[PDB]
């Protein structure tokens, strides 16, 4: 009934948290979930918030780069991340974020899911040298995967939440 991205994740409830800089290709991405429609709210002042929730499934997106934020940390179960991999003069910017997400007390538990996006570009990041620049390899006790995508085509989107299922399955 619902779109190929309605049945990856089964029945279980699923909070996914997904963030990066502005431009980065979040609402395109939530475009292509195919989940229903994106809707804008203003929990509160100056902080625009995107939704897409079918059924178990509920996608929160922001812009990074409040005290609101701790409810959805508390029960987030993936943090996606997403990087405009031909922004190189902003990759550090990103990687800070991504960075503050990380030392979240409340985000302990969450998987990691990095979409290094625009891969489609001639001057992309190779997914690699992001993963280095990003800071991955430091990480301890975290769950990771860097997932190359092109998020106007669609590609690698569904590879990423996979992968993001799997590792969630027995949530
Ligand atoms: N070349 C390329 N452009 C992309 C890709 N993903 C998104 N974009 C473009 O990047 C711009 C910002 O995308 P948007 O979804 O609004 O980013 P947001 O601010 O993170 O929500 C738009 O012009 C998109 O069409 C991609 O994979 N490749
Ligand atoms: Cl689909």
């Amino acid at each position: 009934r619902g779109s190929l991205f309605s049945r990856i994740f089964g029945k279980k409830q699923m909070r996914i948290l997904m963030v990066g800089l502005d431009a980065a290709g979040k609402t395109t991405i939530l475009y292509k979930l195919k989940l229903g429609e994106i809707v804008t709210t203003i929990p509160t002042i100056g902080f625009n918030v995107e939704t897409v929730e079918y059924k178990n499934i509920c996608f929160t997106v922001w812009d990074v780069g409040r005290p609101l934020w701790r409810h959805y940390f508390q029960n987030t179960q993936g943090l996606i991340f997403v990087v405009d991999s031909n922004d190189r003069e902003r990759v550090q910017e990103s990687a800070d974020e991504l960075q503050k997400m990380l030392q979240e007390d409340e985000l302990r538990d969450a998987v990691l899911l990095v979409f290094a996006n625009k891969q489609d570009m001639p001057n992309a990041m190779p997914v690699s040298e992001l993963t280095d620049k990003l800071g991955l390899q430091h990480l301890r006790s975290r769950t990771w995967y860097v997932q190359a995508t092109c998020a106007t085509q669609g590609t690698g989107l569904y590879d990423g939440l996979d992968w993001l299922s799997h590792e969630l399955s027995k949530r």
